[PDB]
RNA sequence: GCGCUCGUAGCUCAAUUGGAUAGAGCAUCAGAAGGUUAGGGGUUCGAAUCCUCUCGAGCGCGC
């Protein structure tokens, strides 16, 4: 049940019948203060000039012709000209109980695209640093999130597998074979390629030949490769991510292509060997000309034939990159040669979803106490360290079978859910003492905000088959609050499938539990006066229950039944 | 030197993308307090948001 969208056509709708032009919008937002109602028309103040008229007098000129009858109870005019609409009581107490009747919960299924979503992308034949957290997290709240509302999500892993340190890298490995899994690789075959080494002209010679390619140094390659991505998959599985082995497509599909792109650049007349290198030119900064690349005997070609496989051949409707901030320039720039080429069209987006650094609480780059990179299973293994010793001085003397599992989805979503609160670009802050508490923003709240709403539906009687044959009767103005929230299910989830942001859903969520907490200290669902309402309240907070449940599944977060 | 992303309560984060009196959680003496949105100027009915400067933070291409 998508709310805004039915009002923002009886608006445009209306309106016109108003006098007013073709290409007319209406704003209608969520209100701000509940002064204004549930529901805000911004449009009149800026089309209230166009034709040169009085705000506050187009304002009434539309509810003349605005009927929103069996919709709302209340529309009145406030400030320069704000149309608000109170939802009447019945309306919302018919979609409260239209969501129970779904396994979708109303939330309807949009035209089914096809979308492509790059997250992730760790390296080669090296741990996983903690850098690319924030990448692999968000873009998978971002693919369950699509995947729910019907798309065709292909998951992409761009795996930095190539580049020039593999000659370092398998001659090691041709080497660490003659002794006998990788935790000093990259490590140490680095401290031979400098200071100091004889034989590193074995090296750089043993990369030439894998370019030209045969099975020996192809083995090397993916032995390499296949290894590091078992670790990985190791780390995804323990971080509830949904990647797998096949949805890695890294810097190796995209390589043989970087001959005809280049060259069909350069026949089309859009590249000029400046400098020394393959360049072409583009017109949108600043006081001269910038100028990308190409050649030169890089990290700008690669995309161009990424972002045109995952359209020519994956026939990608549109395609998100979740990929960090010091990269901004090195795509739009590769993929404003696209829009100007023709490879991948116009109603394809190219979007780039963008982060900062890891910072703890000093505003330095996240490290260790030892001054050095911080494994990405190093920190789980806190994660889960630091989330036992809280489950444990709250409920102690409790069956360890059951602490761990606990424990996992406390940590464990602790550690998702602090990236799905923020949704900066410049940089973050990594706290435990945020994140891993029972008070604000955190999973542990909503975990157990979950349990919480869970139980009251659960120490009733009226079973499950019969309480949807007694209705929803909305008399007071906090079940009214709450059965509008619930039903913004489907804006949020269009929100965030939109605008890629995941933090939208929490931010809802967070929102969600407070109406709860506040509909619980006052309306008893317990026992009243009457089985009418002890009913009707019941299934206002199953509904939540089911909401809260399936919000928390789109980003990944694991909810005990039982705290 | 050019260029990217930014600057919001003491801290960590919001603000439905230009809307009404900028909101939550810790911290400080249930409600309370906490703000010239780094700063000036400008654009219009209206700005944390957009345009131009200054200062400042982080990172990319430069001789």
């Amino acid at each position: 049940m998508n709310i805004q969208a039915l009002l923002s056509e009886k608006v445009r709708q209306a309106m016109i019948a108003a006098g007013a032009p073709a290409d007319c919008e209406p704003q209608v937002r969520q209100s701000a203060k509940v002064q204004f109602g549930d529901y805000q028309a911004n449009g009149m103040m800026a089309v209230a000039k166009k034709l040169g008229m009085a705000p506050r007098q187009l304002a009434e000129q539309v509810l003349t012709h605005l009927d929103l009858n069996g919709i709302a109870s209340k529309v009145e005019i406030a400030g320069p000209g704000f149309i608000n609409i109170f939802l009447d009581p019945a309306f919302l107490a018919e979609h409260v109980q239209q969501a129970l009747a779904s396994d979708r919960l109303g939330v309807a299924t949009p035209e089914k695209q096809t979308i492509v979503v790059d997250y992730s992308a760790p390296n080669v034949a090296k741990e996983m640093h903690v850098g690319h957290l924030r990448s692999t997290i968000i873009g998978d709240a971002a693919v369950r999130t699509l995947e729910f509302l019907g798309h065709k999500v292909i998951r992409a892993n761009h795996v930095g597998d190539w580049g020039t340190q593999f000659g370092m890298l398998i001659a090691w490995l041709e080497k660490q074979q003659q002794e006998n899994d990788l935790e000093g690789f990259y490590r140490d075959a680095k401290k031979h390629y400098d200071e100091d080494e004889e034989f590193a002209e074995r090296a750089r010679n043993y990369v030439v030949k894998l370019q030209s390619g045969d099975e020996y140094f192809r083995e090397m390659w993916r032995k390499l490769v296949d290894i590091t991505m078992t670790q990985n998959q190791i780390t995804y599985d323990r971080l509830n991510v949904t990647l797998t082995r096949d949805d890695v497509m890294g810097e190796s599909l995209y390589n043989p292509m970087l001959p005809g792109i280049v060259a069909d650049l350069k026949a089309k007349g859009l590249a000029v060997e400046s400098e020394g290198a393959t360049v072409v030119f583009l017109d949108e900064f600043k006081n001269k000309e910038g100028e990308p690349m190409g050649v030169i005997i890089l990290y700008t070609t690669t995309d161009i034939a990424c972002a045109k496989y995952r359209y020519e051949t994956l026939h990608a409707d549109r395609v998100l990159y979740y990929i960090d901030s010091r990269q901004h320039q090195h795509l739009m720039q590769a993929w404003a040669i696209v829009r100007k080429a023709g490879y991948v069209p116009e109603s394809v987006p190219l979007e780039h979803h963008m982060f900062g650094m890891m910072l703890g609480k000093d505003g330095k780059p996240f490290k260790t106490r030892a001054g050095g990179t911080v494994k990405l299973a190093d920190l789980l293994d806190e994660a889960l360290e630091r989330a036992r010793r809280l489950v444990a001085e709250k409920n102690p003397d409790m069956p360890a079978d059951e602490l761990e599992k606990l424990a996992n989805a406390v940590g464990i979503g602790a550690v998702k859910y602090a990236d799905l609160s923020k949704n900066r670009t410049t940089d973050y802050i990594f706290d435990w003492d945020n994140m891993l508490a029972f008070e604000g923003n955190t999973a542990p709240y909503m975990q157990y905000a979950y349990t919480r709403v869970l139980s009251v539906f659960r120490k009733a009687e009226i079973d499950e088959e019969q309480l949807a044959a007694a209705p929803v009767i909305i008399r007071e103005d906090r079940e009214a609050q709450l059965a509008a929230r619930l039903l913004q299910f489907e804006e949020t989830l269009t929100v965030v499938a939109r605008e890629g942001t995941p933090h939208v859903m929490c931010a809802y969520l967070y929102d969600l539990a407070g109406l709860f907490s506040g509909f619980y200290e006052h309306c008893p669902i317990l026992s009243a006066e009457n089985e009418e309402v002890r009913n009707s309240r019941l299934k206002l907070a199953q509904l939540t229950a089911k909401t809260l449940k399936l919000g928390l599944d789109t980003l990944g977060i694991e909810t005990v039944e039982r705290m």
